[PDB]
């Protein structure tokens, strides 16, 4: 089964998921000087006030906080999007050291981690149908740098000891994802894909320019998670990022000058 190791990592994924070599794969390097400012792009609308988190789960490749997406409770709209996208889950990608971990890069710079808030287009009714559509999902990507702590992240990091190994989950209610957002909603956007199998080419990517800062203690907690299930040889869940993929025939647009 796929993973991030030498024998099952991103360089191997194309054998089970041939779309890995497709025309709109993610992540990509964001070349800030080539991205074109698009004045037609609208401000992002992030409506998270009624978000209902449900569970936190170690799925063997990341940890994920899942939300009630049976109603228009926490929705993404505007920006480059047509229509309404419901928040399903957020998760992170991070490194073994602070100089790597993000999936997208900015002028080849890697951040310590990257937060993905995953939303799906309500016109397709459920996320399984949305992943089969070129505009089915919108993922909001936020870079993490190491410095000052992010207070809104602490409730997440403090329960990670309870989901150390693959398959473990816990109740995780009343978590407010607004505490993970930076000040600015300036963004880059391009058409791309899921960055884990099945690598489906269904994602409008919205990557925020402004990182959030997290503390070393916070990201050290990420690095204590396990890829393995309980009872298997301990393999730290670190470096769970796919590297930048060829941009091919795509334009990255910027919402800001
Ligand atoms: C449909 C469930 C789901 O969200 N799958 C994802 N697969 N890759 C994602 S990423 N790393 O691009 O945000 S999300
Ligand atoms: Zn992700």
């Amino acid at each position: 089964h796929w993973g991030y190791g030498k024998h099952n990592g991103p360089e191997h994924w194309h054998k089970d998921f041939p779309i890995a070599k497709g025309e709109r794969q993610s992540p990509v390097d964001i070349d800030t000087h080539t991205a074109k400012y698009d004045p037609s792009l609208k401000p992002l609308s992030v409506s998270y006030d009624q978000a209902t988190s449900l569970r936190i789960l170690n799925n063997g490749h990341s940890f994920q906080v899942t939300f009630d997406d049976s109603q228009d409770k926490a929705v993404l709209k505007g920006g480059p999007l047509d229509g309404t996208y419901r928040l399903l889950q957020f998760h992170f990608h991070w490194g073994s050291l602070d100089g790597q971990g993000s999936e997208h890069t900015v002028d080849k710079k890697k951040y310590a981690a990257e937060l993905h808030l995953v939303h799906w287009n309500t016109k397709y009714g459920d996320v399984g149908k949305a992943v089969q559509q070129p505009d089915g999902l919108a993922v909001l990507g936020i870079f993490l740098k190491v410095g000052s702590a992010k207070p809104g992240l602490q409730k997440v990091v403090d329960v990670l000891d309870s989901i150390k190994t693959e398959g473990k989950s816990a109740d995780f209610t009343n978590f407010d994802p607004r505490g993970l957002l930076p000040e600015s909603l300036d963004y880059w956007t391009y058409p791309g894909s899921l960055t884990t199998p099945p690598l489906a080419e269904c994602v409008t990517w919205i990557v925020l320019k402004e990182p959030i800062s997290v503390s070393s203690e916070q990201v050290l907690k990420f690095r204590k998670l396990n890829f393995n299930g309980e009872g298997e040889p301990e393999e730290l869940m670190v470096d769970n990022w796919r590297p930048a993929q060829p941009l091919k025939n795509r334009q990255i647009k910027a919402s800001f000058k």
